[PDB]
């Protein structure tokens, strides 16, 4: 019955530069895969890492 008001299909569910799926390759900051790097850990981040200091 007819056709119209729809066409753009594409379904663009995985990214062009990662290859990861769940967004567009335009929104890639794709993982670089380092927890705290300025120790050296994956238990914590740097924008935490103070080692400890308590209050
Ligand atoms: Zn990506
Ligand atoms: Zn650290």
């Amino acid at each position: 019955m007819q056709r119209g008001n729809f066409r753009n299909q594409r379904k663009i569910i995985k990214c062009f530069n990662c290859g990861k799926e769940g967004h567009i390759a335009k929104n890639c900051r794709a993982p670089r895969k380092r927890g705290c790097w300025k120790c050296g850990k994956e238990g914590h981040q740097m924008k935490d890492c103070t080692e400890r200091q308590a209050n």
